[PDB]
């Protein structure tokens, strides 16, 4: 029966199980129940919004992103499918039922002995541990290794939403929530590691490129949504599209980016008294920093410079594609959301477009050569969940099958590949270790 | 040469060549290019948001709606297509490219003569014009009476958005904007006529009831995001739908009302700037009243009041679609979008709930009793556009083939129905005769 009630609560949708868990949250928090029904809906208000927006990003940017990639380069024979052909395949793993429990068990024992301060609401995106419990499993070939695997996914994801919090706070002006799940968690230490070298560097540390700075360049040409447009416009004729079509995509691209503040404010208009309500509350009890709450990561794509860059970097991650030395994969499904790749680097960096380029390209680079190499486990996986044509052909994707923290985990838990392990290793060992440094740094200066 | 090039500028869309007509415009008014493309491209991402809200609440309610229609009554033999599936067939008339340009000229002639003051940019909406002129053209078998059914047609709805110009301004707040298309420009005299009868009448307008006197009796569940969730649940209950879906259909309901006028809003924002300019210097040059501006009729979503009725009457309808004697057509298509045969009524009831819902029942029985009368017509075009199924089942739409413009140029034209043409003619032309009285009082205490 537990199988069927947790499908049946995934099945309920991220708009109607997490209003109720907000509504839940807020009773227990002892408030009127207008104050919790208005909450919930609000909460749901805003996430039916990012959806719809996010339908508009796939269906206009998609098909011009594909044509485009087709149309610059064939050389490359294995072609992305991106989280949205990635998460389907996940789920229908045979741990996709246990992952969830697990993951919160996991995090009320970590809130429990106060290691994190992060209350993860949103069980749509735990299909990451679940992939990388499904990768483990398939290379090594023990459950227990797999779930151990899940467990420490969890926890590093826990661990690294904790450790952002004064980016979402600050930058994001998203007061009381943290973003612990989605790509842009993990990639942050690779950009605060660029960020560290590129301030260790002389001269190198005085360039500086803002929006802002595009705006005053430009006049009222330089207002955000004119170069929306315009790089819209670009991507259209990149792409070989007609006239109509190329003006529709620009069009569809400003829109979209225009509309994803207004579609993000719902959420935190209500959910402002039920964080308040929290540090008013649970922080006297018991103490401590203030209690963030997990969220999607489709809330980062309010900020009109994380939009900018995620058009900005689809022809950027295909010329990558090229010159990135044993790649094989070639970006094709989630160039229409590849700001969620650099989301967390533009906060790190403040908007500095230059510093976010670095970074972008950097993480361009390893997380294709990250999927490059992990393409048997993913055929595997393919194979598995039975969605796979029967020509043989390879698959692989960038949004999860490219990420750091499988790729380490498979290698360190069989060891295949001990010279990538290492390098890969090291790098995003010394990411870790530095926003750890950094974030401790951060609270310490805010508290004195 | 002008078949194809119409032909292209119709698919180019109300997101590219509307903000094309208002860029030049806008430059013909002798503002700097940056100001002119910032309101072009502020009104595309109007439309488009627009656009996906309509398309939200389109995939939400219909198959909800027809749900509830075939659980309800099966006696009604007909099945509505509403204007989803009415625009296409009137699109492939052999009168389609002449209805534009002869619309244009008509607009141009009563413009230069001082007869109006709307200035028309919506060619999308045209179709209207296009629908009457093919039911005039099947009926009586004339090209020349299908002409002049159509100046007639673009005549009377540009006077109707001219005379309700003070209720677009004050209670919907598109202050320098006119609503001459849609179902709500030509369902206003009903509803003025209903209205006068009300005041008429001592004790019934004694009667007031306002979604703000809803709000301030239930306290924290009287908010319009509510009642509107309580709407879509109980639309839900009542279609057989399950708990899952139910839920999400509600919440689906709250997402169209609340995000309606957040996407609305930069229509105004990019459209100010121009009617501030057209004040300033087309007053001065020519003089006169305000020169409006034509567009969508889904512009009257933004108000919750039209919302919540809209939400309302799809039970109602469905139950008058029993009661209204010799019936024949099941809605279906067009509960959807219900609310804009009602916007008008509630703009001109000011809100009162009791006249709104007096007037929607008046205009919804009166409407599906010309739907019902013409079908043969209706059915007629369909085979003309080739979209009718070989079985020989009746179509019959409610949107445009149910309006009584159409119904009364076609009695007129061909008198088959002297009875119905008299009752209707009559009804119309009192209804149309208080509207213009009403119009001409309000401009009189405007002047003084």
């Amino acid at each position: 029966m537990f199988t069927e009630i947790m499908r049946y609560v995934l099945d309920l949708g991220p708009t109607v199980m997490l209003p109720i868990v907000v509504i839940l949250f807020s009773l227990l928090l002892k408030m009127k129940p207008g104050d919790a029904f208005k909450s919930g809906i609000h909460i749901g208000i805003g996430f039916v919004g990012i959806g719809l927006v996010i339908g508009l990003m796939l269906d206009s940017i998609g098909p011009a992103a594909k044509a485009m990639a087709e149309a610059f380069d064939i050389n490359l024979k294995v072609v992305d499918i991106g989280w949205p052909g990635s998460s389907p395949m996940t789920w229908a793993s045979q741990i996709a039922l246990i992952a969830i429990p697990i993951a919160i068990v996991v995090n009320l024992v970590m809130l429990m002995t106060r290691m994190t301060r992060v209350v993860n609401v949103d069980i749509w995106n735990i299909w990451h541990m679940t992939f990388t419990g499904a990768l483990v499993h398939i290379a090594t070939g023990s459950y227990a290794l797999a779930i151990v695997g899940v467990v420490v996914h969890a926890a590093f994801v826990y661990k690294l939403g904790d450790w952002f919090a004064k980016d979402t706070r600050d930058f994001f002006g998203l007061d009381g929530i943290a973003i612990p799940h989605g790509t842009s968690a993990y990639l942050g230490p690779i950009a605060v590691l660029v960020d560290t070298v590129i301030e260790k560097i002389p001269g190198l540390n005085r360039i500086h490129f803002s929006a802002d700075d595009v705006q005053k360049r430009f006049g009222a040409f330089g207002e955000p949504v004119t170069i929306g447009f315009v790089m819209g416009l670009v991507i259209g004729l990149l792409a070989g599209y007609e006239i109509k079509a190329v003006l529709q995509l620009a069009v569809k691209t400003a829109a979209v980016m225009l509309l994803m503040p207004r579609v993000i404010k719902p959420i935190m208009d209500g959910l402002t008294p039920i964080a308040k309500q929290a540090r008013s509350r649970l922080q006297a009890k018991f103490g401590g920093q203030d209690f963030l709450i997990g969220l999607d990561p489709a809330l980062l794509l309010g900020h009109t410079s994380v939009v900018s860059a995620s058009l900005i970097f689809i022809p950027l991650t295909i010329l990558i594609a090229v010159v990135t030395p044993g790649n094989q994969v070639l970006p094709f499904g989630d160039l229409a959301t590849i700001g969620f790749f650099v989301a967390m680097a533009v906060a790190v960096h403040q908007g500095n477009l230059f510093r976010t380029l670095i970074s972008g390209v950097i993480i361009m680079s390893i997380t294709l050569w990250i999927a490059t190499q992990t393409i048997g486990l993913h055929t595997q996986l393919a194979a598995n969940a039975g969605s796979l044509t029967g020509d043989g052909s390879l698959v692989a994707s960038m949004d999860q099958g490219g990420s750091p923290i499988t790729y380490l985990l498979v290698q360190a838990l069989t060891l295949e590949n001990v010279i990538g392990l290492v390098a890969i290793g090291a790098l995003y060992g010394i990411g870790i270790f530095l926003t750890w440094r950094r974030a401790k740094r951060f609270a310490a200066q805010a508290e004195s």
